[PDB]
């Protein structure tokens, strides 16, 4: 029979509050001679009506695909709160449930710190920037280097580490041309982790 | 039937000529029931009995799990030779084989710089520093922490990171007693990668 599978929110899309979190609740395996699938949802058990369903759609392989997606109070994700997601289907003896809510952990506080490239780097046409983020927990994180307000795109960013305290840290580094660290060029590495006084800090990163 | 897992040898073990390196074969979902298990080793296809199998281990689930050895020369591992071990048991209608070699692709040399703490990192009685490895390929490599000869304690490395070039870069983060830092002393990154001269680069650190 069909396959449910529940997605929770991006981290940056609960964290900020202009962004919409949804979760969405994805049907696969839908039959031909049983294609009609209801959604019930549920946060903390008490039914919710404002989820939107899209009409289900084709897949080559001759099943349906169906999609519904909840809204979520970015306070209620945040809470901790319970969403469930029911789909009913004719080709169920019972309707299948998934549920979903955020990492739990007593949260704490991300340290952030930039660091210049080391100056052995500083033969070379390009230079790491880095950004260090330690002492967080959940492991849920965005992290992003922008410099006059724009996105700098050519950074990658390692996985959350376990660190020896039970809190994780992560390193992110971005690449920019020797040139534009020499003009004098700021750089800020953002980062968006629940455990934040409004959910964001942002330290910067020039020539000294 | 059982299941077989096959692992390289320790990259600090391939990489320092007085260590050796060995393949490890390992089987696990062994039964009681029909409980003999045969190796077969091959390095590029060809035989050797030069293998040596660890007698049989009952776990806690109550299989038995079944471990051969084959130490292998640093030249061959690092020449890109391929190990097979092939495994036969009863309860398989076949022997399973798994191969395995060093990962492909060119060598590139990793450049190792170390960065001191950030400014701000001094209002904490612990600091963070700071090894950045980049450039390098194959992602196989050791990295430590040591001053005045002796291994750190307190030290995490992140796993490597694809980068967009399609090498590899890590941090290693050391944490040290800021006095520790403030009075002096000398801390020493020490890096093993194949495609270091004599495989091996130290990078060192302290306050000026
Ligand atoms: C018929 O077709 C459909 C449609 O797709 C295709 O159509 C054509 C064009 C071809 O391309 C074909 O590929 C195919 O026909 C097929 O539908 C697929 O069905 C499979 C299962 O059979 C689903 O696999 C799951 O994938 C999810 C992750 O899915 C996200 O990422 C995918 C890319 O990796 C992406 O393709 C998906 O769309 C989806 O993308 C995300 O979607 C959300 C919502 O929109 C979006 O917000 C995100 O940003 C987006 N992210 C992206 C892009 O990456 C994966 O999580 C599932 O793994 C779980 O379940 C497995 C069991 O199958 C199990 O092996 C794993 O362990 C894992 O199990 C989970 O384990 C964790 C931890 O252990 C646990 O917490 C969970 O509870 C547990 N859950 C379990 C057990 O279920 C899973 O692999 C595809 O998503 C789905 N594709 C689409 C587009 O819907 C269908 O299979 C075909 N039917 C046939 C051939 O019979
Ligand atoms: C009964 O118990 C036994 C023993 O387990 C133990 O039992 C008791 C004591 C409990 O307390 C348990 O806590 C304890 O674990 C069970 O045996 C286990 O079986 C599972 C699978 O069922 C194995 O999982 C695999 O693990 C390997 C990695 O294993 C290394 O890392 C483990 C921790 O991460 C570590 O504990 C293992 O010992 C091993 O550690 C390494 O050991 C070597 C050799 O000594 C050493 O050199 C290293 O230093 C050391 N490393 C570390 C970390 O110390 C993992 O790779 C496997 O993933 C493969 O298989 C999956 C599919 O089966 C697949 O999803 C993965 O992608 C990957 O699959 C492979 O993928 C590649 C490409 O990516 C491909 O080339 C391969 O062909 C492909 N294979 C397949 C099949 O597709 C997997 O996660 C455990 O290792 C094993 N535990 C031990 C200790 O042996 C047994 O399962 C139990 N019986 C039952 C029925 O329940």
């Amino acid at each position: 029979g069909p396959s449910v599978f529940l997605f929770p929110p991006k981290p940056k899309d609960t964290l900020m509050i202009s962004r919409t979190p949804e979760v969405t609740c994805v049907v696969v395996d839908v039959s031909h001679e049983d294609p009609e699938v209801k959604f019930n949802w549920y946060v903390d058990g008490v039914e919710v009506h404002n989820a939107k369903t899209k009409p289900r759609e084709e897949q080559y392989n001759s099943t349906y695909r169906v999609v519904s997606v909840l809204t979520v109070l970015h306070q209620d994700w945040l809470n901790g709160k319970e969403y469930k997601c029911k789909v009913s289907n004719k080709a169920l003896p019972a309707p299948i449930e998934k549920t979903i809510s955020k990492a739990k952990g007593q949260p704490r506080e991300p340290q952030v710190y930039t660091l210049p490239p080391s100056r052995d780097e500083l033969t070379k046409n390009q230079v790491s920037l880095t950004c260090l983020v330690k002492g967080f927990y959940p492991s849920d994180i965005a992290v992003e280097w922008e410099s006059n307000g724009q996105p700098e795109n050519n950074y990658k960013t390692t996985p959350p580490v376990l660190d020896s305290d039970g809190s994780f840290f992560l390193y992110s580094k971005l690449t920019v041309d020797k040139s534009r660290w020499q003009q004098g060029n700021v750089f800020s590495c953002s980062v968006m982790h629940e455990a934040l006084h409004n959910a964001y800090t942002q330290k910067s990163l020039s020539l000294s």
